């Protein structure tokens, strides 16, 4: 991705509200060093240039034709989805607003974007769940159009201290309302497909339930694995790999809705007085923005394997992402370095899970995917625990946005914790309650939660 244009707007993006972020209860219990990131220029905890740092992440664009193992990579992965029969229908405006079988109702607490931001109109003004009403939204549809700006906003939340003092802030690129509820409604089923799909055919997570998720995954990802973390996937891409992303989307079917993807490759943004233009780089706050990144996810994989090995024969891979990250699986042994030095050549940046010839193997003791580890049950070890590790807990319990909500919080915490086994849990809910509110808190014992979660199945 790369910005080719900056100028004034003719608006002003109102600058962002303080953090609500502040240490809970159990900033002192627990130990931890991230803090609430960057989100103005006179942060005095920064030690470099805000706005330089919050747009580094555009390191430029990789220009070229699609090459020969882009053509073939993009054939495998449309064979891998066809058994799912996509419609290419679009859905009801209503389903798009409202949510259907596989599509959540729209998020009511992001924001409109433009040009509703600037105006005082809100989500809430235009939809009403009670009724299912879709004519203030036609009627706005039929005001604005489609193709509109990218509101930035800096990313209200905890970042690592070294991240806060070099203003690596991340950023919201929010669609507006009118393109969201657009994007749904032309790839609705899709969406839900995907949704109602995770695995290695979609080759997608995004959607998935890591409690009973996690125990599929080691049984379709069976061979031998590896996996990669990126650099800024998203900024990162060049706009060949949206046009890859295309044609998966006309080998499905589709065709006037690939102008939805040229919206994603060059668009406009807005910050501060500034609009600047951006081509390549996923935006990040998209209706399509997951299932995207993945979906080109699914192609880059595929892409940098053929490169990279003659005689590979891509029936036997198997791979699933959420977005950059990313597990796969290959019956033979390769070297995932190979393929990273590869995807330097497409302008990405990635990092295999295996460091080097000295390092253990990639395999599902030492392997994470969405920041889980894999660790199968005692009793049943065909059963597959998801475990975030106790530090990123520990991490996220020290702040709130809102003490009010530290009931809620820390359950769902707990829901978390548990899988790192019963005696790593007694310890947290004892740290908990080393405290007053914490000793007041309601807590899930070990017990409830296995037989919760064995009862998910």
């Amino acid at each position: 991705g790369e910005i080719v244009s900056n100028e004034k707007s003719g608006v002003c993006i109102n600058a962002p509200a303080k953090t609500k972020l502040q240490p809970s209860v159990f900033h002192q219990v627990f130990e931890g060093s991230k803090e609430p990131a960057v989100l103005n220029s006179k942060d005095p905890r920064l030690k470099t240039d805000f706005e330089e740092a919050i747009f580094s992440k555009y390191t430029g664009n990789k220009i070229m034709l699609m090459d020969e193992y882009m053509e073939e990579a993009v054939d495998h992965y449309v064979g891998c989805l066809e058994p799912l029969d996509i419609s290419i229908d679009p859905i009801p405006l209503e389903s798009a607003m409202y949510g259907m079988d596989g599509l959540e109702a729209l998020d009511l607490t992001t924001s409109a974007g433009f040009p509703y931001l600037l105006q005082g109109k809100k989500k809430r003004d235009i939809f009403n769940r009670q009724t299912r009403d879709t004519t203030e939204m036609t009627r706005m549809l039929e005001k604005y159009g489609v193709d509109l700006p990218f509101v930035t906003f800096v990313k209200d939340e905890l970042r690592s201290r070294e991240k806060v003092e070099k203003g690596k802030s991340r950023l919201i690129e929010a669609s507006s309302l009118n393109d969201s509820v657009a994007m749904r409604v032309a790839f609705g089923n899709l969406y839900a497909t995907f949704h109602n799909n995770p695995g290695t055919a979609t080759g997608s997570a995004v959607g998935c339930d890591p409690d009973v998720f996690w125990s599929k995954i080691p049984i379709l990802l069976n061979g031998e694995i590896f996996a990669f973390d990126y650099t800024g996937y998203d900024a990162s891409l060049s706009p060949v790999w949206f046009a890859c992303l295309k044609k998966v989307l006309i080998k499905l079917g589709y065709t006037h809705q690939t102008s939805f993807i040229d919206y994603l490759c060059h668009s406009v943004h807005l910050y501060k007085d500034r609009k600047y233009i951006v081509n390549g780089g996923m935006p990040s706050g998209s209706s399509g923005t997951s299932i995207f990144n993945t979906m080109i996810n699914n192609i880059i994989i595929r892409t940098l394997l053929i490169r990279v090995y003659k005689g590979i024969d891509l029936d036997q891979f198997k791979m699933i992402a959420y977005g950059d990250d990313v597990i796969a699986s290959y019956p033979h042994k390769i070297d995932p370095g190979l393929l990273a030095e590869a995807g330097k050549h497409y302008g990405l940046i990635m990092t295999p899970a295996d460091k080097g010839t000295s390092f253990v193997d990639t395999n599902w003791e030492n392997v994470t995917f969405l920041k889980r580890y894999f660790r199968a049950d005692d009793q049943y070890p065909f059963l597959i625990h998801p475990v975030m590790p106790m530090k990123e807990i520990h991490e996220s319990i020290r702040w709130t946005k809102d003490p009010r909500n530290t009931q809620d919080h820390v359950r769902s915490l707990c829901y978390l914790a548990w899988h790192n086994g019963e005696e790593a849990y007694n310890e947290f809910c004892r740290k908990i309650r080393s405290v007053p509110v914490g000793r007041a808190l309601t807590l899930p014992a070990y017990s409830s939660l296995r037989r919760k979660w064995l009862d998910s199945f």
